[PDB]
């Protein structure tokens, strides 16, 4: 199994450079609007320098929405794809197109951690890089990168500029809470191991949701929701392994050890695809 | 430090769908040539002992359905170069990036754009294993998916996917149709040689661990190159060569840690384990970053 990112092509043709005075970051150019972190003003249209490759764009209007600055420009972006702005929940996955001063640098697959950070790894100038999912040619933009937290992880907003997690776009000491493990994603990945070839970790035992959660929380694992059980029901059908018996494999796996560590960045949806 | 794949847009614009009778693969449309694996001209039978020159002489331009999205391409010429089919078409590809073909060596990295039936599905980052295989993650019909690097908007194509080995790994060719490793595009009992860790990549990754925060794995010792190899090959690590030592020289300079000291560090790590500790962001020693990657 390899984590894969979505192909980044449709998002690549939307990335511009946005410069206000001494500060430069990335922006997202959809139709005639460029989206970027409001941090770029730390005004009337003329002091916003927006470049899409070799051209310069003329800002003809500006507007804030929460922590995102909306820059209206003279031209619509002819490379605009079909797109939605969505907000994801911890444990869901998405791809990030890291950019430096407008130029897409690389792409990687993420999970929104349960403490609302992403273990990204970032170029010096990746502010305003976006995260997205693609379904049948529709880009779901779900993340705009703002900050690195002192602990090496990253914090950002949705494309309506609402922060994920208890962070502000001021230079206050802020720290991630204790990150947990995305339990429902480990289970999907253990299903994917049996749906492939691996079934040594299976056992004849089951467990209850309550007795599993007490075991789980001590190894810093997210509690498991009766909805979490439901979502993994397709995979229980495909393999013949009930969710609470895969939990017994997981409970035992949490005490004996034996990739060689348990992956938590594949959603159940990811595994079905 | 997240492994990143290259932005895939320049290769997305080149993927097509190649069909021959009942066989559909991915092809690579550059200027007015579509490249794809010659296996596309095989049938039901054929797979065990195909005679590709025989099957190809029997083919006309109009037996090849080449589709780019919703547009069918007219093939106006065909030709085999090693294990790759090359179809000449009507139209140059308008989206053709600046490109070149290169052949890579074990231990070098690249991105793979995995496609089905001509549509890109995902991109991942990759190392060519020492035994000349790939640990890919391939959907059903990813064959003809290509691998590549991008440097200053120039696309170097270096891999084309052909087959999945009985052990779960993947074999392919360069874009001139010469296989990497001792494999043939043939359904016979062929096995990957024993895979080993890319030692020069772990040491580069260890230097990247020092340039960032961590020094917890360092130690007082040093080692000779020969003594290092005798220990490491007992863990299925690739022998380090003078070339590899020379290649690590730059990172040695930036850290003031000598190459053979870093080697002594790695010896101890292989002896001890992590003790549930973490180096960059991994409980595993990571061997798919090259010395070239680490600098950038
Ligand atoms: C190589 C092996 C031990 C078994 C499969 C072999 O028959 C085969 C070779 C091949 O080259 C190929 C492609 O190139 C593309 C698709 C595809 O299924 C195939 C194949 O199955």
């Amino acid at each position: 199994f390899r984590k894969m990112a979505f192909p980044s092509g449709k998002v690549e043709g939307c990335m511009v450079q946005v410069t206000c005075g001494t500060t430069t970051l990335n922006g997202l150019w959809l139709d005639d609007v460029v989206y970027c972190p409001r941090h770029v003003i730390c005004k009337s249209n003329h002091n916003f320098l927006v470049q899409a490759g070799n051209v310069q764009l003329r800002v003809i209007g500006h507007s804030m929405q929460n922590c995102v600055l909306k820059l209206k420009v003279d031209t619509a972006n002819p490379k605009t794809p079909k797109y939605k702005f969505v907000r994801i929940q911890p444990g869901q996955t998405f791809s990030v197109l890291a950019c430096y001063n407008g130029s897409p640098s690389g792409v990687y697959q993420c999970a929104m951690r349960p403490n609302f950070t992403i273990k990204g790894s970032f170029l010096n100038g990746s502010c305003g890089s976006v995260g997205f999912n693609i379904d049948y040619d529709c880009v779901s933009f779900c993340y705009m990168h703002h900050m690195e937290l002192p602990t090496g992880v990253h914090a950002g907003t949705d494309l309506e500029g609402n922060f994920y997690g208890p962070f502000v776009d001021r230079q206050t000491a802020q720290a991630a809470g204790t990150d947990t493990t995305i339990t429902v994603n480990v289970l999907a990945w253990l299903y994917a191991a049996v749906i492939n070839g691996d079934r040594w970790f299976l056992n004849r035992f089951t467990t209850t949701l309550n007795d599993f959660n007490l075991v789980a929380m001590k190894y810093n694992y997210e509690p498991l929701t009766q909805d979490h059980v439901d979502i993994l029901g397709p995979l229980s059908a495909q393999t013949g392994i009930a969710v609470l018996d895969m939990c017994a494999s997981l409970k035992e796996l949490l005490q004996n050890g034996m990739s060689a560590l348990l992956e938590d960045e594949f959603t159940p949806f990811d595994v079905v695809r």
